[PDB]
Parts: structure tokens; sequence; C-alpha cells
């Protein structure tokens, strides 16, 4: 039976809660603390699909997809770009001039140096973005104001003084939404964009990684993500993640997928998907 | 500037990232910083010679993301190092096992020692900094309260430790590079000694364009340990990549490999030539 929830990382009013709400509407979200609890609330049926970061466009925190989705009997069933923006809030009826302190994750300070010099504030260092949020309701001190996501100023009841007030623009987060259930986008017709993401082992040795990329190269299939992990603690053999532009049923990408399994092991498909009009 | 024998990194007194710079450069004094970028900032401006930086780890832990943060500054490496992650329950000195109640750590460090707070019939407790766990509990002097932290730790906060090693699974290991302000390459290896060079470079987001990039190191026996991508602006157009290999660029192997990349590449970088850990082998 389906709970009809989406399991995430962080608090309500994250960006992550953002994602949840503009690609499935008709979700409730469920707030995680880890990602580990998020990946879980899908395993253990409490949530039916879950929403995790794993690509962002400034360093900020995403979730090491490469480690956890090969130990989960999980699947990539979509993807999802955020454009990421930062509002400032403060309590209701509270003026420019009464700010002091600007409290924030501290990574997010470091993202919005302008308006904090600009207006001589106190960065402080915060949790969680959206628990700034929070904590500015909590604590009722008209001198603190947060730095977080539109949705976070509606849900907390704080008004916002400024709008977009990040440093820089074209930040962007990339998602993967995961399931339990293995659920494969039909084979395109009309060339619309699929992504197959998957894993590989090969040995540490000169060429290794060569032979698998060699049937991609010769029979077109673009790649568009790939990261190298040693295994165990030893420099023995090398694990990679992978996602291409093509499904596994078009000629062109079984070719190379009989090539790549030829020359490497334990390939495992970890989903197969609609790609996003971004691409 | 004045070399000021410091060695900034991430977190707290006796933390992970402190056991390195202790190992690695025992007679440097460590400089703690709140952030990575803190730690960074700390090279630049000159208030630490170096910077200990964690950016591999075996079971998903918080690492610095390496591929944005070191292009921008005008950093290099000038070293590596591996460290393996071990947890301690420690306690008040004398404190004995039946008057634990609580378990104090990071909660990610809580969700890798499950088994021995679920043995012990404990509740965890969340704590900023698994560092800071150690620190509470000394200063709250409560005996009932534990704490799972490094062993550099308990050391510093005059803690004894009630039981070793306690995480759930074994094989966890960090990478750290050392950062510097200043370039400096390692010489070059006449008897197998082992180097790394770490360099960036971007291609065309088309088929093969790895491909080709790839292509010197595999005829030439370079072997490439570490490739991550990284997908340049918004747009799909083009990506640049992380790599480290094993080899000096005035080795003629190396050589060729990187003149061949060149020709099928744009914006070639070398970030750092460095000696290579042991681990290696
Ligand atoms: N060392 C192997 C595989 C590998 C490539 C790149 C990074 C990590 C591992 C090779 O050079 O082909
Ligand atoms: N898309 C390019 C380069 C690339 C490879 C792998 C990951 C990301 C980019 C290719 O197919 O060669």
């Amino acid at each position: 039976m389906k709970t009809n929830r989406i399991s995430f990382q962080g608090e309500a009013g994250a960006n992550s809660d953002t994602a949840c709400r503009n690609m499935f509407p008709d979700m409730e979200p469920l707030p995680c603390p880890t990602f580990e609890d998020a990946f879980n609330a899908v395993e253990t049926g409490a949530a039916d699909l879950a929403m995790i970061p794993i690509e962002n466009t400034l360093a900020g925190r995403v979730a090491d997809i490469h480690y956890l989705l090969p130990l989960a009997d999980m699947h990539i069933v979509g993807e999802y770009f955020l454009p990421i923006h930062f509002q400032l809030m403060v309590l209701p009826g509270v003026r420019r001039e009464e700010i002091k302190t600007v409290h924030s994750h501290i990574h997010a300070l470091g993202q919005c140096r302008n308006v904090i010099r600009q207006n001589g504030w106190k960065g402080v260092i915060a949790g969680d973005t959206a628990g700034a949020a929070r904590l500015v309701a909590d604590v009722k001190d008209r001198s603190m104001a947060a730095l977080a996501p539109r949705l976070a100023a509606d849900l907390y009841g704080l008004d916002i003084l400024e709008e977009n007030v990040e440093d820089s623009e074209n930040n962007v987060t990339r998602f993967v939404v995961l399931s339990k259930n293995k659920q494969w986008a039909a084979r395109p017709e009309n060339d619309e964009r699929i992504v197959t993401t998957f894993v590989f082992r090969v040995r540490n040795v000169p060429a290794a990684l060569y032979k698998a990329l060699g049937g991609f190269a010769t029979n077109g299939v673009n790649m568009t993500k790939l990261e190298s992990y040693q295994l165990g603690g030893r420099f023995i053999a090398t694990q990679f993640y992978a996602d291409i532009e093509g499904h596994p049923e078009e000629r062109s990408v079984q070719l190379a997928l009989e090539e790549l399994r030829f020359f490497t092991k334990e390939v495992r498909i970890l989903g197969v998907y609609k790609g996003s009009d971004i691409r």
C-alpha cells in the first residue's frame, strides 16, 4: 500500500522540501534527520519515494550516492534540478535597521557575503538553514535575521525583507528520485531523453577504465557523470558510478554495455528514468 | 610571509583532522577552524603554513569538495594522508560501565556505532561535533554521560576509554590532502618512488570526449587512481574533470600522456605533484 510520503533529509522548509513539492505536488514530504534515514524510510515502506540531492554547483551538501545507492534495494526513477535562491527573513514588522546578526548554516553565510557586509551585520553559525528560520521564529529576538529558502518564510511566519540575496547566480542542485521498485522508463521512440545510471568494477591497472569506456565512444553514447571510488582501504580495484544518455534497449547502448561487460565485473543498472529538459 | 608553524584543520581540537595533523606533521601546531573554507582562508592569509583537508571517506562521511575549492584558490597539494577512522567509548575517570545511560556523539557517528548502543541499552544523544562530545562530557562532569570520539580526544580531555574501537563496520578510512599557498613539486623519482600528480581539465560534453583525453594514459602505462566529473555551469555544454595519476610530469611516459591530453582538452591545470602514501602499494 502506497503511503504517499516522500522522504528527504533536513527540516521542513529546506530546498529538498521545495524539490518534493515542485515535482510531486500531491505528495506529503517526510523530513528525516540524515540521508541514511531518508533512504531507510523507503526501505521500510514509510515513504514511497525519496528526494536526495547529489550535485550542487557551489560545493553544497550532497549525499554520497555512490556509497548509499548500491547498498540499498532501490532504483533511480527520476531526476530534478532546482535553482537555489536565498531570502533574507525577519520577524513580522521587523525593520532593516534593527538587524544586527544573520543566522544561517555556516556554509550559507559564505554564499551571501555581499548583503551581510553591505549592511554591517555579523554572520552567526546555525546547525541547519531551515532551522535558522525556525530559530528566529522561536527566539523572538528582533535583532536576529535568517537566510533560508522562500518556503521556510511562509511556514515559519517570517517576513522576507530582501529577495534573492545570494552572491552568485546560476546556483543549481541536482536531485535523484529513489524508489524501492524497479521502474524503467519506456524505450524512446521519438528522441526523448533517457538516463541510465549504473556501477561497475575494474582492476586498478593502466587503461582499465579506457577499456570500459571504449564501447560508448565508438557507439555515440554520451556519458554525463563518472566518479571513481577505490574499493576497501586498498588500491587493488575501483568502482565507478556513471550516467549515460540512452536506454539499455537501444542497439547502440546494448552494444556499448556488452563491450563494457567483457571488461568489467559486477555491472548493475541502478535506474532507467526520464531526463530533464536542461540536458 | 613569516612561517607560523601552524597547520589549519576543520573541526574542534581532538578531531580526526587534528589526528592527521599530529601524525604527519608532529612538530607543527594544529589550528582549529570551524569550516573547511576557514581552513583554506587560514592558509591564504598566512595564519597557517599548511591545511589538512579530508577529501575521501570510505563510509560516506563529511569531506570538502576539493573539486570546487582548490581550483578557485591559488593553492597546491603538497602531500596526502590516509587515516584509519576508529571510535572510542570514553567516560569520566573511574566511571564504571554500569553508570552510563547516554552516549553522545555526532549523529553520523551514532549511526556507525549502533551495536554498542543497543548491546548495552544506552540512549544515543546528538552532539554537534564528535570531539565536542568528549569536551561536553569532561565539562558537565555527569558520570552517566559517555562519548564516542577519536582516541586523541580522550587524551586531551583526560577521559577514560572504557572500550576500544567500538564502531560497527571496520575499514573506515579518510583520505586527506595537504594544501599550501606556494607551489612545490616533489622531485622526479629515480628508484620507483611513489609520486602523485593531480590536475583538472575540460572537455566538450559529446560522445568519446573523455575517451580521447584518457587515450594517452592508456597507451603509456600511466595508472589513474581518481577521476571525478563535474558538469560546468547550469548548462550541459562542457565538463570539468578532477584526476590523480601515479607519475611525475618529467617522466617521459607522463610527459607524452599529458601532451596527448593537451591536444584533446582545454584548460589543463596541474594542482599538485606530491609523494604518494605507502597504501598505494
Ligand atoms: N587505474 C585504472 C582505473 C581507474 C581510472 C581512473 C580513476 C580510478 C581508477 C585506470 O587507470 O584505468
Ligand atoms: N560527455 C563526454 C565527457 C564526459 C564523460 C563522462 C562524464 C562526464 C562527461 C563523453 O561522453 O565523453
